[PDB]
């Protein structure tokens, strides 16, 4: 069942990244379904710490970066959302390749919402678990 | 696929029970399956915060006591798991009956554990979701 209430494209979403944080990282939106919205990031000297492996703070920021776009997909015009809560357990290093984040709603309020983001590596295995609580300021 | 390293009957796990904070507010362990675990608590006086709804840190010692539980069934004689990480998102309110948590592993090391425990209301609504993390030692 289609959840999204504002209907765009992968291309006006990937747009709304420039000369942002999200294009400084490369995360480039990649799947949008009924229910469910999709990016990737690199693993490099970008998003990399000391010794070669995937900064947690990348993933973090990726999770951060899809519950904020699926929350605002959520919203009418005129209104605004904000991440208000961030949660993330890290289970897996990362060194190589490019991760996929996979957002999907828990709860959705009229008031606020909790969307899940789990982060996998190249091989599909889960690397990452994060929650974000939002606000909607509409 | 069976997870569990420890081999429990539902009669043995509820035993466990007496005397502590779980029977206190008479929370059930009511299913084990290959790979998930599941109990059910009152929504009473036991359980209520001073306005008459289920008190949110009765849903969040539900979920202590489920990813806890089953971090226990997944060591071997001599070893022991210990919550170290717990938090949680109150969604809807609930002021009668009783609440269902099921737990699934997310993360399974052998060192450390990540469990989620969402908590449903008796018309299968989402009122909470949790994810515990657990430490093993031995």
């Amino acid at each position: 069942s289609l959840i999204w209430k504002r209907h765009l494209t992968l291309d006006e979403l990937n747009a709304t990244s420039d000369n942002t944080m999200v294009a400084h990282l490369g995360i480039v939106y990649t799947r949008l379904g009924d229910d469910v919205l999709e990016a990737e990031m690199p693993v490099d000297t970008r998003t990399h710490q000391p010794f070669g492996l995937l900064h947690g703070g990348a993933s973090a920021a990726l999770a951060e970066t899809l519950g904020s776009m699926a929350g605002f997909m959520m919203t009418r015009d005129g209104q605004c959302v904000v991440g208000t809560e961030l949660n993330a357990t890290h289970h897996r290093p990362v060194s190589e390749g490019k991760v996929r984040g996979v957002c999907q709603p828990l709860h959705l309020g009229r008031q606020n919402q909790s969307w899940e983001i789990v982060v996998f590596d190249e091989q599909g295995r889960r690397c990452c678990t994060c929650r974000l609580g939002t606000a909607v300021l509409g």
